[PDB]
């Protein structure tokens, strides 16, 4: 484990979402992993400013995007200008929790 | 960091078992509590089973004092009262895998 | 944790999958956690050879496979003569990252 940081989002609307980044080294590949969880339920895009070391951990992915599986429904988590998005696929009366990540040489 | 890790198997009447491991962790101004369950077992019903002490307490934890479980086969509810460990799932499963359950907390 | 193998493996189709490989000793308890990574999409079922470490741990499961489940939908990787198998339930636009693992005595 290199690294971990965990923060909380918040938008206007009153939705909180808590996140951990973590980067972890197995030899010849790094693995970063995004967490999420938030108690409360979505039906719209959540938007949150992040901190600076959030929105670089984010923009590392391949795909300049997070795609992550919560038990009701499917999201996506990008970041643009230090602005957090997270879109779903279907409103949620609850998101609980997910995790995205992926592997790299 | 990681400043707990129970594991337990538990069983019921029929014979399912499901092996749990709570986990807790701490991040700085952050903790984060995962459930893991797996279980090779089919089921239909609700699995209930006595859990121990230690287990039931970090259940309990939980700010909506039960945990959403996505399995690969459909989506279930960890609660735990007076003792007894619940699993409802919300449709029946042939084979339940795998699932973790977390939140972090300030 | 008494173990951490990763590689990424490859298919005819140009499709790329990186696994990780955790084991894990909890007191009485042992923890076998796959996890895998694709930034494909993939219709049919995925075949490549598996180092002989890879071919040794998915071996160790007590049904002989592993559910896993993706943000789209659901597979099954299993091993057989050093050749890895992933079978999918539907066809995935995107694969994305899952885990599956068991827990043992």
């Amino acid at each position: 484990t290199s690294l971990d940081i965990a923060e909380e989002l918040q938008n206007d609307k009153g939705v909180s979402f808590a996140f951990q980044a973590r980067e972890e080294e197995l030899g010849a590949f790094t693995k970063r992993t995004l967490f999420a969880y938030s108690g409360d339920g979505l039906t719209g895009p959540f938007k949150a400013p992040a901190s600076a070391e959030l929105s670089s951990f984010l923009t590392a992915h391949p795909k300049g995007r997070w795609l992550i599986a919560f038990p009701l429904g499917t999201g996506i988590v990008s970041v643009d200008e230090g602005i957090l998005t997270l879109e779903i696929s279907r409103s949620l009366p609850e998101v609980g929790s997910g995790s995205s990540f992926y592997l790299t040489e």
